[PDB]
């Protein structure tokens, strides 16, 4: 039995790239996690506490995810490297222009495991094309999911009052087509 | 005993007339069924999830309803046709435009059904007469609920914030005067 | 953020030949439902109960299937376009026979997806090849269930004692291996 | 306020032609239930006896119907006339011929209903017509049952084993399509 670069023992190599691209994801997703801070906070100081609910349990949902792909690293035996964090963005003219740059930070991450996958796919690593799938399916959830928050945003057209409508729903856990 | 024209215990011949109409009332029903299934998408596709929800139960309620006939014409051993069906509207202005839509469909699906029992009538088969007056009691309630839905969304007058607090009483099931 | 062409905020773009072949793969789920529907009219005029009430739930069941397609359609921002239904078979001379289209109906559902699936592999969009995956597992667990129906139908050899004990099996649920 | 027929204060008056119409379906009923009695009986000397139980079961809810139209014309402050009841026929070849008698008898039963229905149409009792549409409706799921047992007994062919499965299924309370 060899042991792998953490020092478990190895049940298959992984290609040196794929490390990285897996170490850099981890980074997306722990980035979008203070993303998503910065926005709860954003929307807590315009009073806006459905918003600010809904923005920090997404915080604390995708640092789980991130801490998800670290168990993953654990169990190929190969080693994390948790990196510099980013100061998130934290100034946004509007709750419309804020979820437009959820939305995209959503996108963003998808677009990161898929690029993750790809090379998974170029190096037979099934275990990691088999690992992502899931995280893939739950992607497309929160995009239907914030693409529906932003697009209600953008139904309000600014009014005030349809967005106090909206910050309770979210209060209320209304937070997708259902 | 003599044999039905789809092979069953013929009770009472009926008129082949009135076997057409009943087969194309099916298909009116069909029809209004993915008719609510395109208005459900169109509402979906513009975060109206309380309207959504409620047109993807219509098109469950009226394919049901289209089940029953065929259920019907099983009872009276008389043999179904089911039809090709037309690809619904799918495009629609605004949430008004489309409910006014959706009432014309549930008043014109009366109006079928009021044709087979004139027709019913005029052979003297009591037995479809009775069978239809149950589902012309049904369809009242339905065109005073569409006509709720659809007075409520002229009432909004275009305005998102109103649109939203009624698809927001959509989405709670409140969908009638009650 | 960029729109879709249903008009959500669009998360990735989908290659137009994807698109197209969702859309008639819908078409070939709500058909196979109707196709359902006659078959289990066909068992109801023939006093098999049980066969009529498992294709009355396999109807609903592939419309069930075909709406979850819509919705990946809604999530990924693109267009549905609902197509004219064909009128579907309506006429066997066996249970055998009918129990032959079934089978074939179902693996021919499977082909389809198939298909879709090569097609989003060669564009990389691996939301769809994911999305597809359990579908797929789903139909696998239909066609083992379809050849047990169709097989055990031709093992009563056209008896009709037998052909009414496996109607009573269904009736009570009994519609697989186990 | 005037006294009807019967004594009791009468709220309208009813043609004599349509009072002899319902005293004599009142017989229809009476017949139809010593009708299923006797079929009870040749049942249970064939040792059928789930086809026993089920006729026996039929016959008192024949019973219980022309009490049910007895009680409609004390309402109407009407007469009744209980009349000489002729003997049932008690001697069939068969199961399937058995059946076919029962059948023809459930059609008959409604086609006198019919008749009374047209008669009050003709004489604009509107009472008498709304009393009985419930009772038709009941009707076409009676005949809709009796064509699913005799097809399901014809199905069987004559064949004893499945006939004895058919008995079964009947004690067990399986006695129509569901
Ligand atoms: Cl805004
Ligand atoms: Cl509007
Ligand atoms: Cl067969
Ligand atoms: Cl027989
Ligand atoms: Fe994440
Ligand atoms: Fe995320
Ligand atoms: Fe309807
Ligand atoms: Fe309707
Ligand atoms: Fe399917
Ligand atoms: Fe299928
Ligand atoms: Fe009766
Ligand atoms: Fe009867």
């Amino acid at each position: 039995v060899a042991q792998g670069p953490n020092g478990r023992a190895l049940a298959e190599s992984m290609n040196p790239d794929l490390l990285s691209a897996i170490q850099q994801h981890i980074s997306i997703e722990r980035y979008a996690s203070v993303t998503y801070l910065a926005m709860s906070i954003w929307c807590a100081e315009r009073e806006l506490a459905g918003f600010y609910q809904f923005f920090d349990g997404e915080a604390k949902d995708e640092q789980s995810h991130a801490v998800h792909f670290t168990q993953y690293l654990i169990a190929r035996s190969q080693s994390n490297d948790l990196q510099t964090l980013d100061a998130p963005r934290q100034n946004w003219d509007s709750l419309a222009s804020l979820m437009a740059t959820a939305f995209q930070m959503e996108a963003d991450t998808t677009s990161s495991i898929q690029s993750v996958y790809a090379l998974a796919e170029r190096n037979s690593d099934t275990r990691t094309t088999v690992f992502l799938a899931p995280l893939i399916e739950a992607q497309i959830q929160s995009e239907d999911q914030f693409a529906y928050l932003l697009g209600r945003v953008k139904f309000a057209n600014g009014d005030p009052t349809a967005l106090l409508v909206i910050d309770n729903e979210l209060r209320a856990g209304q937070t997708q087509r259902g």
